[PDB]
Order: C-alpha cells, then structure tokens, then sequence
C-alpha cells in the first residue's frame, strides 16, 4: 500500500490517468483554494509539469506522486472528507442563501463622522468564510478594502496578552462589561476601564504593547502580527481615515486625558503618542477575505489555518474570545450574545469580525450601521446563521432539533 | 453476527463463560452504575438467573446472550470506549485530585441568616459527576440534602421557557448582566428585570409557570419537573428553612411590592402568594448525586441522560445555559465567566450548579461562602477544574497547550 | 399720657365720638380679622356694650378705653402702622392681580391615582395669606378642604425635630437633596433617606414621633400640634382618602420593607403601622386659611402669629425652612430654589405651602398638577409673586431694582 | 440746624473745641478705616489743616464745618449708630474670640499637589469682615496673598449674568447641585455642566465672558472687574502658580475635550485657550482684607460698600449667592447649607469667601484642607459663627433663642 498511490485511485476513479483540470477542480470542492500556502509545493509540482509535458496533461500514478508527496497528509484529508466540514460545497450554498437574505435589509445609515467612511456605498456587502482546516468561500464585495476602526480591539488585546500574559495586562483593564447605561463612564471601581472592547481599555490596551520603542516601530510589530494572522492576505493602511481620525477625535483625547490623572498607564508613557498609535490601528485596511483568516486563526486555538504556524498563545485566544462574546457588539452585547452567542466584534465601518470557535472564522462588511453601531445587513446575517446551524455557542452537538450542523455527514 | 455474541467474546477472554462478577465490574468500570434505569431489565435478567442456579454463577454465550439483550445498544458504547468520556477510571482520579485540592480551602462563613443553613458544617464538600451518557462519580458528601436556595433559579427558569416560549417569558424578564454598579437596582432601563438569575426576575419568573392553579398544584407541577430532570432521584423539600425563609424575606417582599408598583407581573398575578411560591422553590432539597443528574440534563440538550426521556426544549436549555454563563455567580460572574467560561449557578446554601455542555453536569457542595456568597471550596475547585481540562467554553479542542482532554484516548 | 388715650384721638377724627364700625373698619383695614385670638378680649368687651346701650352706637374715651384696655399694646402697633407689612390694603391688592394672574393658567392635569382626588374640580383656585403679625388676605376658594398630602412632611419633620432634636432625627434621614435622575432612590450612602422631604425620609420620620405609643394616641398628638400651630383654625380629616391610600400604597409597602430590611427604623418599629400612621397623616385636612396659619407659624420662629403661643423650638423651623428649600418641590425644588427662592412645600392634592421668613405665610390651593406633580397655578403664583416682591431669599433689602418692598412706606 | 453743627455737639461732649485726634478714634470706633474711599474728601482737609496751622491741633465748630461738609452724610449715620451693625466694637471682639477658637483645630492637608500651595505654612489664618456699609475688621494673617483658586467661580460666574442675563448664561452651564453621588460626572441630564461652582461649568462659564477678544484683554476685563467688586484694593496674579496649573490639569483638559465633543461651548470657541484662561482666573490673588470688600459686595445687591459704585445687577448677584448656597463647598455643600446655611465658596489655596447677604462680607483664609478640600479651621470658625449669631439664612429675626443679633442694641 501507499498514501499516494491510494489517494491516486481514489481519484483516479479506476481509470488510469487524472486530467490535471479534474485535479482542480476535485481540489478547489474541498473548498481548499488553489493558492493555499500549505499546498505550494504542489502547485509548485504541477505548475512545473504543465510545461515538460504539454503532451496530454494526464499524470500517472507516478507523476501525480511526484506533485503530491509533499502534501498528501494535507490533501488526503482533504479527499477523505476529514476537514471540519465535510459538505463544504452544500454549506456555501447556505451561505450563500444567508447572504442574498441579509443583502435586502437596506435599513441603517453609513456612519459619516469621517469623509472616509461616508464616501462608502450602502450597497457594498460582502461575507467570507475560513474555516479551521483552511476551506474558503467568499460572496459579494469581500475583496475591497476598508477599514477595522474598532474590529482591531480583540486582534491587539491578543497580540498584548499574547506578549505579556494575561495577569499583566488585566492590571490595566478590566475583564467584565459595564452594564447597558454605563457606556458613558470610562473607568468600573479599581480606576481600570472596564474591558479591552471598548475605547477606554483599546486605548489602555494600546499603551502596552512594545513598550520603549517608538511609534514607528510598534506599528510595524502589530502589522507583521496581524500579517501572520491573516495568513499574509491583505493587511494596508489608510493614512486618509488616520487624518480624520485625528482631527476629529475630541471623545478620545478626552478619555486619554482622564486616563493619565487617574494614572491608568504604565510609567513612562506618553499619551498623546499612545492616541495617535491609536487612531493608526484603526485605519488598517482588510478585506473581507483577509480579515476572515483572522477571525479562523482565533477560532483555530491561534493556529493559522492556511499557513499551520503559531500566531497567538492559547491563553491569548481564550481570552480575547471570552472578552468579543462579552463585549463585543455595543449596547447590542448582550442581546447579541443571547440570541447568536458566538464571539463577534463590530466596527464603525461596518465590519463585524465572526468567531464559530472550532469551526470556522468570518468577516462581514456592510457600511451602513443600525442606531447602535452595528451593520444591518451584518447583524441580520448573523442571526439567520445561527437559526440555521447548530452554531450557538449553547446549543447541543446532540439533541439539536431542527437545525442543521456542518460538521457531519448524513 | 449478532450484537450480544461479539461483546460476548470482548469480556469472554477467549474464556469459558464470563464470571458475572466479571461483567457487573467490566460494567462498572465505564462508569455506569448498575442501578441506570436504562439498564433494569439487564439487572433484572442477571438477578434472576443469579437463582434459577445457585452452584456455578458464570455465564455462557447464551446465557449471557437473553441478560443483555434488551438493553445490548447502550452496553455497547459502554464497552466499546464510545461513552463522552473513554477512560472514566483515570478521569475520576483527577476529580478526586481536584476534590481533595479543594478541600485545604477552609476559608469562608456558613450562612448565617436562618438557623437552618447555620446547622450546617463547614467542612461538609462533595463532588458530584453525571456525564451526558450516563457515567457516574462521586466523592465526598455526595448523599447529604440542602436546599437549592438560588440554584432553583435556572431550573424553574428552563420550566418556564419549557411551557411558554422564549418571547413571551423575556416580556417580563431581561436577558443581560445588571453590571457590576447595578448589583442594588431591581429593574433595567425597561422596567424589566434584569435577567432570570437575580431575586427580582427569578421572583417574576415564578410568577409565570402554570398560571390559574393553586400553589399546591404549581408546587407540584414544577416538583414532578425537577423529578424528571434528576431521573427520579432525590429531590425533596425543606419545611423547615421555608418557614424561616418566609419570616426573614423583607427584601424579598420589598422587591414584590415595587414589581406590583411598576406592574411587571401578568395580570391577575396574586403578588403575596407569587412571594410564597418563591420562598418554597428556594427549600426543594437536592443531594449532591441528585443535582448534577439535573444539571447534565442541561449539558444534554434536555434529555435526561440517565433515563432518555426528553425533559426540556433546546430553546429551553440554551436560553438557561446563556443566561447562566453572564449571570449567574452573583457579582463574581464577570470573573467567573472569563477564567472559568462554563455555565454554572450559586446558592447560598453551599451549592454551585455546573454545566460543561456536550460533556457533564456537576454539583459541587461547601456550606461556607466567600465574601460574594460563592462557596469557598466550589470556587477553588471549578478553577483547577478548567486549569485542567480544556472545559472552558472556549478552549480549543484541537490545540489546548499543556491540558488534559478527557473527550479523547491516548 | 396714657395709650389708650392717645389711640382714641388717633381713631377719633379730632371729633367727640368713634362709631362702633368706624373702628371696625378702621380695625380691618389693618387687615387683622375680628376674630383674632389676641383681640377676643376687647372684641367680647365690644358685644357687652353692644347691648348695655342699644342706642349709640358711639363710644367715647372712657368707654373706647373699656373695650382696649386689656388689647392695646397689638391695637397701636396696628394702628401706627407698626406690622410686619404697613400698607396691608395695598399689598392685599397685588396679591388679588397675582391671584387673577396665575387664575389664567388653565393647563395640568388633576392627580386621579384615587377617586378622591380625581372628584376635585380642575377651576379650584386659592391663596390665603397670614403674615408674622397677623394680617390675613385670602382670594379664591380659600375655605374649601383638602388634603396636605406630602405638604404634611415638613410639618411632622418640624414636630420630630421639636420632640427629639436635631441630632437624633437626623440618625435616621439626610439633610440634603438626592440629585434630579435620584427621584427613584430610597437610601444614600449612609442607608439614610435622603432627606425628610422625600417618600422614604418621610416614612422614616413618621417612625420617631411619640414612640411608644398606639397608634390612635400618636395620630392625637399630631393633631394637637397642627391645632396649635393653625391657631385652632379648621384642620380635619378625609377617612375616604385614607382608604384608597392604604389599598394603593404598593410603592410604600415597597419603601416601607426596603428601609425594615436595611435597618433604617428605630429600634422596636412596627413597619406596617407605621405605614398606616403615614396615610393618616396625608389625608389631614386643610382650607387655604387655615393651613396659610401653620406656614407664618414657621415664617414667625415658631410662634403662631394668630394666638402668641411658642409652638415649635427654631432649631425645628430652621431646619425645615432649610429643608424645604433644598427638598421641597420634587424634581423642581433646584428650579424652584433659584428662580422663587421661598421655603415651600407642595402636595399631589395641589396645594403648595409657602414661606416667606420673617413677613408672611401662605397656602396655594389649585387641583391642576404640572407635569412634576406641582400645582400650575401655585407654581405660576409663586413666580409672579417673587418677580413682584423682594422676596427672593437672595435678594437685597436695600438694593433691589425695580422690584416692590412690601415692608417700607415710601 | 445744621447737619454739620449738630455733630459737632455730639463729640464736642459739651466743650469747646474738639481734639482732631478724639474726632479720629471716634471716627474708627464706628470701624470706618480713615482710609474709607468715600471719606477723602474729609480726610484731605484734615490734615491740610494739621498743616496750616500747625498750632494746636484742636477744631472749633466752624472748622470742623468745613473739613466734613462734604462727607456729612457718611459722617452721621457712622456717629448717630445707623450703619447695619450698631456697635461695631464689641462684635469684633466676637469675631475675635471665633477666630481664637478656630485657630486651635490644627487638623487637615496643605494642598501639595503643586509646589506654590505647599509652599504655604499651615499656621497662617486670617479672617476679615467688611459690611454692607464698610465698617471693617481683621485677624489674623490678613495681608497674606494667595490665589481665589475656585473662590474665583462665583465672582467669574456673576460678570458673565451681569455682562449676558440669566437665561442665556443658563443655556450653557446649570442651576443645582450634582447630588453627593454626582461629585464625578461632568454633565447633568441635559448635557449641560450641573451649575457654575463645578470645574465644569466654570470651565464653560469662563467660556462666556468676552467673546471674541484675545485672553490678553480678556483677563484684563475680569481683572478691571475684580478691582471695583473690592474697591481697588489688593488683586493680583500668581504667574508661579500658573504655570503648574497648566502642567498638571490633565483632569481639566479631560473636562475641555468632553465639553468640545459634547457641543456645551459657544460656537466658534477655542478650548485649550479657554483652559488657559481658565487656569489664569484661578490664580488670580487677593489678601484677606481685599477679598473680604468682594464679599460684601455681593452682600450688598451689587454696590461696593466701600466706595458706592455699582459692579454688579442684582440679577447677577442673587443667581451667585443661590448657587453659593446650594453648591459652593464640594461635597459639603449639603452639611454646610443645613448647618451654616450662608452662601459661601472654597478653594484649594484654604480660602472660604462667605456673605452674609443685607450684613456683610468675609474671606477666611488657612490652607490646611479638610478630606473635602476645605479649609479646617475656616470650616471651624462659619459653624461657630452662626451657632453665635442669628445670620444662618433661615433664622428668625424675631425669634432666635440664645443667638446674638448684632444688627441690634
Ligand atoms: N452626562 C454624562 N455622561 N457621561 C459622563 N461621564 C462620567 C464621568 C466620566 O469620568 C468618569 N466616568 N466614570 C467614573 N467613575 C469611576 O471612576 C468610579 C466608579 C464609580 C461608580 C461606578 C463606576 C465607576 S468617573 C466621563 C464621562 S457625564
Ligand atoms: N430602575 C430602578 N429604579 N428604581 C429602583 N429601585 C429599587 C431598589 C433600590 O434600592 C436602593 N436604593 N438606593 C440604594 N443605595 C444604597 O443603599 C447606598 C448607596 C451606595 C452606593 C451609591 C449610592 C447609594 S439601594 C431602590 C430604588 S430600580
């Protein structure tokens, strides 16, 4: 017997050659996309060999392994049906339903705070998926780039606790939400703010990582982290949305201001760089592809998905998931994590950075925002999602229903 | 083939006959206790051939074959390592590891204010296990009664959702946390409650279930509940703290009025009586064996696991585990639900109520309080417990660093 | 010389013989009614010779110095223009424009909580005035009785205070105002009412008067005081309006086992009489006149400007002078305190009693209440008033614009 | 008669001549200073005279004559018992002895959180009177300079309502106070700061006054302002204690970006300028004795006891002094009301400016705080002041048990 050699006549089909195109598209059913950065060998192979012979593309037993070896662990689970969802190609088809259904709740308004935001049309609306195992899907207007504004709280409270340690970085910000009409304090009782997921702690938050070097260099830091957690996609920047970020941030000076009389900073920072640190790492610019691997490195216990590396300690990704189930939404938490329950972050620009721990990471992108913050079209996927799939973080993988779940077969 | 005869040979050594001793303890060491009810007939068959002949208790094939038969699917996935937890017998020795780690912390006070829960001993600390199948373990005092006090809150809050359907039950009730400044205020911003887990919603919970009976009949009603929830173990009632729990509930009858003030019970709702009712759902007895069956009914989507029968709707055991999760340990759930991230209920009797869903339910039982009215030892021991496990909701189940994971083998 | 000598020829008109109502016009030009307590005297040595000579009906020297003899010290003062307010006549008929003024407000609505007070017709309009000297005016419907309601909570604070002192009654209730979104509050921070002015201070100061004592002998006593202080002038009481009070009183039932759970009785308290006590105490009854005399008892420190009598210590009417001004008009005691500046209380019955310390009290008696539960036109009297005069608190009596000083002649 | 004559007899005692030295402790013993502003006049012939006929310095009745024609009407209500406290010399001797008796309550904190407060010794303490009709009185260390600090607020609060009206002055800064659970919130329910004596409102007030000059004339506007409320007697400016108001106002600059983003500033306003004047008006400073001539200026409907001139509508005086008594001490304004019930204001320098609204003036003045930030023994001294007199606002002037009533004989 042979990996290989068995994986061949599985998709040999008995016959005795495989068309290359029938290798690809046999692949891209996986849901795995040709591109995967854990398959470049492969393709490395198959690129080489469809130019030695343009003699009848057909690769034997022989030539398929010499493509294939280097990956056949990742490509035999793949065939044999071990990824987290085994139907990936149904599932896209729900996905897909769940998406066209949201895409006419034309309801809400684009924030307009900023002339960045507000050039934005309401009709942008894109979904992307990334599971743990690395199967994309994608529909709509998910590769034009806008922004986190504040989708970046959990991916930089990570990056923190994942530098420095959880008790370290909880003796400058609170782990609990406020309270729904607390929202207008800034501080809880020990003069921390409340939790990372909101300016207060961001800004905290901001304070801490890469401490003693410039603010040149800590940006530099969080862009090769978040370039690691989204498997080298799209990670850019908009200087435009910084400027007016800057000029217009009257609420934050404000808050950085309490901040410092209330000596809520590690010693030796300067304020007013940690607020124009953080009005940069709100204008990094992701996709909805991009920033959907790194929603799945979370939900991967903080393993890239497409690339297998380490990114985020799992304390880390503990912590930032129970923190987005918590307070991730605005005064919509709480309704939010009774109805959907899945880790969820929300983003002025109409993002919302999805967690399905164990299953799959996402990011939605719709501009216009309802009267909490939160993108309509957003928010009506997400609940539909988990009307259809036993995602809640509650529900039962046993006694379910009437819902559907993703992860089995028949 | 034919179910019976393989595991015959499984058990059989290539043997003789089995020594029905050496089935009973075979049988035990999965962890089932030969008591299940979804085993009697089994039971029943071997007690009875335990007499027709009384020289030479062993089994053959065919002897063996009509004892099991009846109930041959369930023993299966006993003996073929497919229960939630395969090996039950290393597991249980770390629970009591756990239990007896706790059982240094003996810090703490007894509650004091009925002479009823001041009778009991501080160094009373029990653990009590129910797997989602059926599994048992037990350790420590395990058999001694004590009353729900605030744990009753989400079973009659799963009830209540059970007969009337999550819209209807949250017009009265909210769905969130109060906020660590809110622990003094009965009502949110709408006049509601705040959240089934607090003395005021708990309070205008009972008075939703069976409405236009007596109290008797209502008493009954969610008593023959929490039977099946048990599968038919101990659950009793204290008189006895009912009466001192009716005489010293001034705040209680200080909630009841203002409700009736701002009209947050239905229509036609007896207010005083509403009051009785809920002083009597705070004195239903529970051991520390009986409860956690309840609470794996939660753990399982709302089948009972050790009798099958399905007890609550999955929107009933979700909306529950929701709300326990961000409610449910007094002003210690925001850090209980960060570090420990598991459904779970306190009471002020000593009891902490656990649910780690898909897996197990749990009672754990220490009179003494902390300075928050959680039990010093429940609280120590739920800690390590996830320290241990990769139980907290949001673990990974593919990479947990160096925790143990009791789902999987070797 | 002799006084009463030289008052008659004040009266005399360089002539022989006063007719009888030519000093009683002249007497109630003074705006002193005849049927002042410190005139009885003069007025019964008026109807002796009323009938010894039929015919007169003139008195000469001897005979106008029988009937003044016992009553000359308060004749002359009166009479040589000596009162508080010297130009009574004229100052009466401002109070007549104010009246006709405010007798145009025909807006609010006629608090219908009970059927008692919904029954009183929205066109009741009156306000009575009694200065520190005695003077009286009253416009409207000033005999009509009517409940204090929580006009009552300023007169039981001044009886505790005189009873007990300051120090002990204010162990029980604060001295300052709550803060305007406080209005839902019972405790402080010191688990005090705020103050004696609010529902739960109230409650608490109803609880200290004439301890250990039924309540049927405390209700007497409370009554001897408002007799004492009214000058005996008609103070009664509404059975019907206490009835619905004691069957609609849930938000007191709710404050009254708020404060027994927090231990904010004196020691020995039985809370639900207590609760009755209260009731009673609103449902005393008043007319303009008669409650107009209770307020100059506290613009007099004290004394009862109609009898003489010391009825209250000033370190009691100070303190209720104080605390009516902080606390005294619901949610528009701090509108109320800047722009009238007067010590005043008001009631959900519609009335409103005003001080003007050291010249006047009043009654302001219209059913309408605004939408803070204040009387429109008591409210719209109580500015026109101070606009007019300056009465202001702050204000100064020497430098006061354009403004009229109601004290000075010319 | 002869107005001027029929002094003369008064002090002449039957004699001849008057001593000019007898015309003078008489003339103080009423507490008037021969320094009084609307007395120079008399002053200037006095010693005009004491010059020209250095002989003899005794006045007869022609002479005299001439020396108080001008200020004869002052002259008679100080000599005939008029002026609103009678005998002047015996109520000073009480305002001695609760100087004495505050001067022992040696607890409390100098304010330490700039080196220009710290540098104040706690045993200074000084009280100084002046009534509505300028009879004055010192104790203590009363030429002392030290910043109003937040004793600025009402005095900045009370141009802004006579220079603009009540109303519109109250669409941008409240009328009450927070409520002792409201000590750490910037705005009230209407977004707008709770009342002019929080750091919030007066950072809006001080936003009001002078629109649309640069803060150059603008602190000259307040300052020409301060100089008639006391009668052109000692305000000043503390650069030194400036300076580190600006470096250490983080929680003011905290306060100026919420108002900016909260729309509570007129438009077109410039914040951090407006801080920068805000942190000059604090550091503005006065002695005992000049400040306690504003206090009694406010005691008097607006005019300036000791000169006669009109600083203030009574509009903006009343609105300063209610929200004096409802807001003026911290978290103790409530306890201070009830107990002292006068309008009154602090600041962290240790000064308490109180009146005594139709009596007098008053600055009291040690820097030693209170956990409140009030001043320990000034706080000492204003209860035991009205547990003597009868001039807590609520009072009976009838009626008033064992109190004293120095406006009587
Ligand atoms: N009308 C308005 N809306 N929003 C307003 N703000 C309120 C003041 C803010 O500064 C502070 N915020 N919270 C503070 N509270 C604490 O630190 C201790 C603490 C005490 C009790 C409960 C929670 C914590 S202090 C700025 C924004 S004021
Ligand atoms: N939405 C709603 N409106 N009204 C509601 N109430 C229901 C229950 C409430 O009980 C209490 N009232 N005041 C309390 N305050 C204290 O004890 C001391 C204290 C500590 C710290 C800071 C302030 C004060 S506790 C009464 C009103 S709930």
């Amino acid at each position: 017997p042979s990996l290989e050699d068995l994986l061949f006549y599985t998709i040999a089909e008995g016959q005795e050659k495989i068309p290359v195109h029938k290798f690809i598209t046999a692949l891209k059913s996986t849901g795995l996309r040709t591109s995967d950065p854990r398959l470049k060998e492969c393709m490395d192979m198959l690129r080489l060999t469809l130019q030695t012979t343009s003699d009848g593309v057909m690769l034997d037993k022989d030539l398929f392994k010499k493509c294939v070896q280097s990956n056949i662990v990742l490509l035999t689970q793949a065939f044999r049906r071990k990824f987290v969802i085994p139907d990936f190609m149904s599932f896209t088809s729900h996905i897909d339903e769940l998406y066209e259904s949201a895409k006419k709740q034309s309801g809400g308004k684009v924030a307009d705070y900023i002339p960045q935001l507000a050039k934005f049309s309401p009709d942008l609306w894109g979904v992307s998926v990334c599971t743990a195992d690395g199967q994309r899907h994608s529909t709509g207007d998910t590769k034009v780039p806008f922004c986190l504004q504040s989708c970046v709280k959990p991916l930089k409270y990570a990056i923190a606790v994942n530098d420095l340690g959880t008790e370290y970085v909880h003796r400058y910000v609170g782990k609990e939400p406020s309270g729904l009409r607390f929202n207008k304090l800034f501080l809880n009782e020990d003069d921390k703010p409340h939790n990372p997921m909101v300016n207060a702690g961001a800004i905290v938050v901001t304070s801490l990582i890469k401490q003693g070097v410039n603010n040149a260099e800590k940006f530099d830091y969080v862009m090769q982290f978040l370039n690691k957690m989204a498997g080298n996609e799209y990670v850019g920047f908009s200087n435009a949305t910084f400027q007016s970020e800057r000029e217009s941030g009257d609420r934050n000076f404000a808050i950085g201001y309490y901040l410092k009389e209330k000596k809520c900073f590690p010693e030796g920072t300067d304020m007013v760089g940690i607020l124009d640190f953080y009005f940069q790492l709100c204008s990094i610019e992701v996709t909805c592809e991009s920033a959907s691997v790194m929603a799945a490195t979370l939900a991967n216990g903080g393993f890239c998905p497409i690339t297998g590396e380490r990114v985020l300690s799992p304390e880390a990704v503990r912590n930032t998931l129970s923190l987005m189930h918590s307070c991730g939404m605005y005064d919509f938490s709480g309704q939010f994590a009774f109805h959907v329950g899945l880790p969820a972050k929300s983003g002025v620009a109409g993002g919302i950075l999805l967690v399905v721990p164990n299953v799959m990471g996402m990011m939605c992108w719709s501009p216009p925002l309802d009267k909490m913050g939160n993108s309509v079209k957003g928010i009506h996927f997400c609940h539909d999602l988990v009307s259809l799939c036993n995602f809640h973080n509650y529900d039962n993988l046993r006694h379910f229903a009437k819902k559907l779940d993703p992860r089995r077969e028949g």
